[PDB]
């Protein structure tokens, strides 16, 4: 009855200002308002990023020297390739794990000096990390970095900084513990610590329980008092020159046996081309770090893009952390990528521009010139506690998302499983088990989906779910079904028994009739069928096939272009010279009452 | 206007005549037309499966006597627990070829008897993968067989196929080829053949070809011209007896030096306990086996169970199988699972209940007793093309799907990965490629979705999408936006970018806005959106965060019940006091006309 009939339809100086983006805001820099909180900020990124450097290139097994050269050329490499404005591409420490345990294991295996072995294979991933980055840059690709999720990192990051507390144990006792790396490494080094106990000393146990006590207080104090207090009161260079100007002037490493850094030598040496015969035993680790790196410098110049009222690019992005880890990788470096608290005390104040990095690399000089022959007879043990009170974020996170299981309930399993097989297996393969279980999440949803009868709406023409709302209007037997989910091959089976359930049973009732009614038409409302396989359309081939034998009819309902496409188009399912396909599930309901 | 508001809802003889399925057919077997057809049956595909279980075994190393028992005690212990009626359980070629591999490469390891130690690694790996069967019969489980499709099944089987045709080269020209067994198994073995090309016999070549002359076009023939003669014509028994009765007779093993099968005893060993010490080392394939067995059985039972009107279960189809690798592991034999050509022989001639398996059974025991000192001096090259001419299906399958490229455009896809990824690397390698990429293939169907303008229908309240549909009434702006995907972290990239090209972008006319309109209203048709993750609310707040900085409204139109609950008990988004969500579009055009 007055079926509605629509018509088919028938059927190259913009890339230098690109590459070197120094040479668009350097012209004007607008000197009233962009110098002073700018300068500000980036000595107070600088002091705050002196202890850093050196206790993130502690962990990673090498001496603290080349942990300065790495940060200087990030810095001053970011400069003159990033587009961004407030990222401040510094050490990340789950970056400098990784780099540890690939260096361990090379070193252990190949290796049996150790301290300049110790930099041939940092170098040589970090070069080609870079590769491999500038390739998927060159490529425009792109397309991977989405496949990580934002409640997938959460847990990834968790994961590893349990592995940096467990891992920061021998240096706050100073004991001597062998190289336990590998699948169940936070489990044996526990076990490793908790039966070579009764040999800790009296000096790596006093004063990092004193450390401990003036650092965690105030830095608890400083998270929530920055009102009258504006810059972040650095504490940690305090306790720094406190410790050091203890441990000289007082004497401890004849009179104790506390563990002291090597004995750092001048600086800037000549440079030297990374080993080219290492590259085929370590092409594995360039792909765990380079996508991670790129993943959280992407989202974190996207994050704080648009929060202040500018652009940034994606095959730029991409370049500027290539070139990281290509020129500073011909001079002793390791991979570099984002800041995480960096960049927010960076942009809390001042701020203005990018040279506040140029401010980031320019205090280091002075550190990585004349302040060679202090930092001697400093403890391993302060180094330990910088790292580890520095790691209040990462396991705040417990706070929330275990009480945010309500928004979700689906993003809280992924996480908590993440975490926990990166915590205890690794940070490659705990990655890889989160990224595979948020992938096959989704077809687990996609199973199991659900289903009503529909039901009029009281005096319009809308149709929404019985089993879900109060009361609607149904006809005797007109009973409408509705699918939520795709109906490719995962489902057909539910889609087949949930019909056969909240109607009648066809195969059932043809058994009992031939041994020797209700509900005259069914009108499946495949509006929320988004695609269809080839065993989709044979089930809704079935379904005709077997409903015509008792003596009903069906009848779908509001299809996608695509859908009927792939039903025409497809065997040949339901139409030669029929009408069988509606295009609203009222005009259905219309047609099915006057039978 | 007229707001049409709805209320939400508040909120044991049983067994054994399942277990033992003889007892409830038995005792009823109205022998009036029960009998003629069914044994006739069963003596047609006795006779034709005595030349097939010789071959299979011969294929999968052993000598061809523990086949025999293998196909014997799979048709004798089915009639006491199978419930289908048309499948008979014999040897499927697949499963010769993994069994193959696995007593190939135990036999190279651990060995260097052979005839003896070829026989404990296959009853092992057969006990232990019908230990895993009752295991996933005891849970009831089943869940795993539903994610293998049929567009996967339907790619493997004819990559097996290739390894069987390749398998098959040294018999069909006598030459002594090594043991060239692991990922790139085909290629390695046509070149070992080819480079050790110029040693081929002349006498297993003649019989070869000749052999190949007789069957290819008789079974040519009978494969389309079963009219005139109903029952199929069996010659292949007909030329084994005539390639016998001419290599003894005319004495082809002094003569020539062509291969010959001796031995071959009475048969009925006393039984053995299969070997315990080889256990874990073999558990990683009967995982390998059993799925495909169960899956492969249990949809040739369901395809053959309502063709005839009756009904079957699952919870004892897998039992029967189970069992079937248990009892007659304690008699030296290997695993078995359904037949695919056998059964259609079977049912298209007689067959009209399960008594034909005893029959199927029973002739076995003949051979098995008194045709031992027969069936020596017969060439091992015979066999070669009796198991090679029997291969007309699973390469008569390339002639449809390449050219059933119309209907799914990514089934095909599929099928042609699985079947190339399974000829050139493995069997097992093959099945977890075709697997993998056929989930990743529906999360690549959610990425990049379709997305349009709607548009009214011209005097109902139907809305379709412009970008297929011709003339359609659109208001000057109320621009409308549908999309077709979930929206959970995958394609929130998507979502934005093409809601900003459709409709105009925010960020951009806010800063040239700020560097100092028609479009009054965007509804977003989210009627096809069928989830959403955390991300999917996070950027549903973003875009009307976004859309009300210019001054323009954003208003959803008819989600679902379950994204109705995970937007107000998500974060918060948008319902505290306010209207903001409707039920159905055109009153979301009713509403917004009224500005």
């Amino acid at each position: 009855q007055e079926k509605s009939d629509t018509n088919f339809k028938e059927f190259a100086k913009n890339m230098i200002l690109g590459f070197l983006p120094v040479l668009q805001w350097l012209p004007k820099y607008d000197l009233k308002k962009n110098i002073l909180g700018d300068v500000m900020s980036g000595l107070i990124v600088g002091i705050l990023l002196v202890p850093q450097s050196i206790a993130y290139s502690l962990l990673a097994g090498q001496e603290p020297v080349y942990g300065l050269y790495t940060s200087f050329f990030a810095s001053i490499i970011y400069f003159l390739l990033g587009t961004s404005r407030h990222i401040s591409v510094g050490i990340f420490g789950v970056l400098c794990l990784m780099i540890g345990e690939t260096v361990d294991r090379e070193l252990q295996k190949a290796g049996y000096d150790k301290s300049c072995y110790a930099i041939m294979v940092g170098s040589t991933v970090t070069f080609i990390a870079g590769v491999y980055q500038v390739a998927m840059g060159f490529f425009q690709v792109g397309f991977v970095s989405v496949y990580l999720s934002d409640a997938l990192l959460s847990g990834f990051v968790t994961g590893a900084s349990f592995t940096i507390l467990t891992s920061q144990a021998k240096y706050l006792l100073g004991l001597n513990l062998p190289r336990t790396n590998g699948v169940g490494s936070l489990i044996t080094t526990w076990i490793h610590v908790f039966r070579n106990i009764h040999k800790t000393n009296l000096c790596d146990l006093i004063t990092s329980l004193l450390c401990l006590l003036v650092l965690l207080p105030t830095k608890e104090l400083n998270e929530h008092f920055k009102s009258k207090l504006k810059a972040p009161i650095p504490i940690e260079l305090v306790v720094v020159v406190a410790a050091t100007l203890a441990s000289h002037f007082g004497k401890l490493h004849e009179n104790y046996n506390s563990s002291i850094a090597g004995h750092i030598p001048t600086g800037f040496m000549p440079p030297k081309v990374p080993e080219w015969n290492l590259i085929p035993s370590v092409a594995v680790d360039a792909i765990a770090i380079s996508i991670i790196g790129f993943a959280i410098t992407v989202s974190l110049s996207e994050m704080f893009a648009k929060k202040h009222g500018y652009t940034v690019k994606a095959n730029q992005e991409m370049y500027a952390i290539g070139f990281c880890n290509i020129i500073p990788s011909f001079f002793h470096c390791f991979t570099t990528s984002a800041a995480l608290a960096k960049t927010l005390v960076k942009e809390s104040t001042g701020c203005h521009t990018q040279l506040s990095g140029v401010v980031t690399a320019l205090v280091l000089l002075l550190v990585l010139l004349v302040i060679a022959p202090l930092f001697y007879s400093l403890q391993k043990s302060v180094l330990g506690v910088i790292t580890i009170v520095n790691l209040r974020g990462a396991l705040r996170k417990f706070r929330d998302l275990p009480k945010m299981w309500s928004i979700s309930r689906m993003d809280t399993v992924i996480w908590f499983v993440t975490m926990l097989s990166s915590a205890l297996l690794s940070t490659e393969i705990g990655l890889l088990v989160g990224v595979c279980f948020s992938i096959f999440c989704v077809i687990l949803r996609t199973q199991k989906p659900k289903s009503s009868l529909l039901g009029l709406v009281e005096e319009s023409e809308v149709f929404e779910s019985v089993s879900a709302y109060k009361n609607l209007q149904i006809k005797p037997g007109i009973k409408i079904f509705r699918f939520v989910a795709p109906l490719y091959y995962i489902n057909k089976e539910c889609f087949k028994s949930a019909l056969y359930k909240q109607t009648v049973n066809p195969i059932l009732i043809k058994v009992a009739w031939k041994k020797a009614l209700e509900l005259h038409t069914i009108v499946i409302d495949c509006s929320a069928i988004q695609f269809l396989d080839t065993a989709g359309i044979h089930t809704l081939k079935e379904v005709r096939r077997d409903y015509e034998a008792i003596g009903i009819q069906v009848l779908l309902a509001q299809c996608n272009p695509t859908v009927r496409d792939s039903l025409t188009n497809g065997e040949y399912c339901k139409k030669e010279e029929e009408n069988l396909l509606f295009y609203s599930v009222y005009e259905a309901m219309a047609f099915a009452e006057v039978s």
